[PDB]
């Protein structure tokens, strides 16, 4: 059940802490690293990976910007935001530009390879915290 991934965040080794996690899930490989946006869009037309995950928050343009460079370029790109920002301000947002999932930092770790292999299943994968804040928008709207 197999996957190569692509990682995009400046913070070198927290990148690092989370490529350990996601490859503690077997099948999984993380197979290029980035620390901005320019270096993402290269590195996705050279390694075209089965799914890409972004910060949002990025020294230049941030993963919002990326991902609607890459879709231009490939409009079947997976890419998982991958934050510690909240609200369903941005992930609307993200959403809307491409991103096929928005998932936050500080969620339960599992999170993340849940949303990575639930978007590689073909679903948009959102944590609990931010379901809950665009569920309880829509409510209130």
């Amino acid at each position: 059940s197999t996957a190569r991934i692509m990682l995009v965040d400046d913070h070198p080794i927290v990148r690092e802490g989370y490529r350990r996690l996601i490859e503690r899930r077997p099948g999984y490989a993380v197979v290029a690293e980035a620390a901005d946006a320019g270096e993402a869009y290269r590195l996705y037309r050279e390694t075209t990976p089965d799914i890409v995950v972004m910060d949002l928050t990025l020294p230049g343009p941030g993963g919002i910007e990326a991902t609607r460079h890459i879709r231009q370029w490939d409009g079947a790109a997976r890419i998982l935001i991958f934050t510690m920002h909240q609200g369903s301000a941005f992930a609307l947002k993200a959403f809307e530009a491409g991103a096929s999932g928005y998932v936050t930092k500080s969620s339960d770790p599992a999170e993340l390879v849940q949303a990575i292999e639930a978007i590689l299943a073909g679903r948009r994968a959102m944590s609990p915290d931010i379901a809950q804040e665009i569920a309880e928008e829509r409510v209130e709207g």
